[PDB]
């Protein structure tokens, strides 16, 4: 019944999607993007 978490407790950042643990929020929020996106950037793209 809404139990498990006790006061302030470190929160890990796992991506069930693939299964990777990170520390910096940016790593996750950013990583998520990697998943989406295909056939967009080809050869000599800049
Ligand atoms: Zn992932």
């Amino acid at each position: 019944g809404s139990s498990g978490s006790s006061g302030s407790r470190e929160k890990s950042h796992q991506c069930r999607e693939c299964g990777e643990i990170f520390f910096q929020y940016v790593s996750l929020i950013e990583h998520q993007v990697l998943h989406m996106g295909q056939k967009n950037s080809g050869p000599s793209s800049g």
